[PDB]
RNA sequence: ACACGGACAGGAUUGACAGAUUGAUAGCUCUUUCUCGAUUCCGUGGGUGGUGGUGCAUGGCCGUUCUUAGUUGGUGGAGCGA
């Protein structure tokens, strides 16, 4: 289910806890602050982007996986709702509230 | 300053060491290539700022005729009337 994505990152915007873009992701890698870790897999071809793929097995980070740009830059960050169109590849969530439906969701994805 | 659109988390873009530059320890800019991450940049419209004009569009205030001793109603008289 979809709240897993719906319940975290619009309540995790409000505390200072998305670190959105490319390298302030490798930033906050090097930096062991990782908890939440939502990849691309729409690119020009997915092989071009491989290192928050592999710094996680040096870094061990929860990774859960997403199909879509577009949505992905609908999810998090901002839009107009001539339309501002920008899209986000890779979320690294560094802090979270205080959550008593959604903290499994992204806890227990460890598959 | 805001609004429309271009841009844009494959990054809008702020700061910046040495070296050319300069009168300068102005990332000013050019060479050079790191930080920052949607406040921000591109053209429009509209604005803002002015100890810029016109005291001959004006107020406020001040000088001067004048600190000389002048100025005006009411009822009554004069005049059709000023």
């Amino acid at each position: 289910v979809n709240t897993a994505l719906q319940e975290v990152l619009k309540t995790a915007l409000i505390h200072d806890g998305l670190a959105r873009g490319i390298r302030e992701a490798a930033k906050a890698l090097d930096k062991r602050q990782a908890h939440l870790c939502v990849l691309a897999s729409n690119c020009d071809e997915p092989m071009y982007v491989k290192l928050v793929e592999a710094l996680c097995a040096e870094h061990q980070i929860n990774l859960i996986k997403v199909d879509d740009n577009k949505k992905l830059g609908e999810w998090v960050g901002l839009c107009k709702i001539p339309r501002k169109v920008v899209g986000c590849s890779c979320v690294v969530v560094k802090d979270y509230g205080k959550e008593s439906q959604a903290k499994d969701v992204i806890e227990e994805y460890f598959k």
